[PDB]
C-alpha cells in the first residue's frame, strides 16, 4: 500500500482521488481528510457489507465497492455503495455482469481492465466509470479511451509519476491505496 508521499502529490489536482484499503477505519479517515471515493475491497463479504454500511452511517459520500459478482455488488449496492466496481478477468463474463447491473438499475456501474477495448465495450453495455488498471506505460489506454468519448476515466498505479501522467491523458479520477 501506497507511500506517503503518493496521497500527498495527487491532493493538488475538477480531479478525484479514490482511496482503496481492506478495513473501513483508514477508509473512514480518508474520507474527511478529503478523498472523494472510498473503495471497499475485503473479500469477506460479511466484512465487507459491514464497512459499507459502516461507511453510509458515518457520512461518507460515494462508497464504491469491487466484486466480480454482480449479486455481490447488488448487495452492496443495496446496503449503502454507489459505484459499483465489476472487476474482469474473464471479459465475457465480464460483460454480462455490467448487462445485468444495468438490468437492475444501476447508474454508477465501474469496470476495471487493462484493455481499452475491453473498457469499451464495457462502456457500450452500462459502465461510466472506466477504471484502466496499470499494475507499464497504461497511460496510453486512457488516451484511447478518452478519443472514444468516455467521461469518466480512472486510473490505478502504486506510482504517484504514473497517476499524474495518467491525469495529464485524460483520467479524472486518480486510485490510490493505503
Amino acid at each position: 500500500d501506497e507511500a506517503w508521499k503518493q496521497v500527498e502529490q495527487l491532493r493538488r489536482e475538477a480531479t478525484q482521488i479514490a482511496y482503496r484499503s481492506d478495513d473501513w477505519r483508514d477508509l473512514k479517515e480518508a474520507w474527511k481528510k478529503g478523498a472523494d471515493i472510498l473503495i471497499v475491497d475485503a473479500t469477506d463479504k460479511d466484512e465487507a457489507w459491514k464497512q459499507v454500511e459502516q461507511l453510509r452511517r458515518e457520512g461518507a459520500t460515494q462508497i464504491a465497492y469491487r466484486s466480480d459478482d454482480w449479486r455481490d455488488l447488488k448487495e452492496a449496492w443495496k446496503k449503502g455503495a454507489d459505484i459499483l466496481i465489476v472487476d474482469a478477468t474473464d471479459k465475457d463474463e465480464a460483460w454480462k455482469q455490467v448487462e445485468q447491473l444495468r438490468r437492475e438499475g444501476a447508474t454508477q456501474i465501474a469496470y476495471r481492465s487493462d484493455d481499452w477495448r475491453d473498457l469499451k465495450e464495457a462502456w457500450k453495455k452500462g459502465a461510466d466509470i472506466l477504471i484502466v488498471d496499470a499494475t507499464d506505460e497504461a497511460w496510453k489506454q486512457v488516451e484511447q479511451l478518452r478519443r472514444e468519448g468516455a467521461t469518466q476515466i480512472a486510473y490505478r498505479s502504486d506510482d504517484w509519476r504514473d497517476l499524474k501522467e495518467a491525469w495529464k491523458k485524460g483520467a479524472d479520477i486518480l486510485i490510490v491505496d493505503a
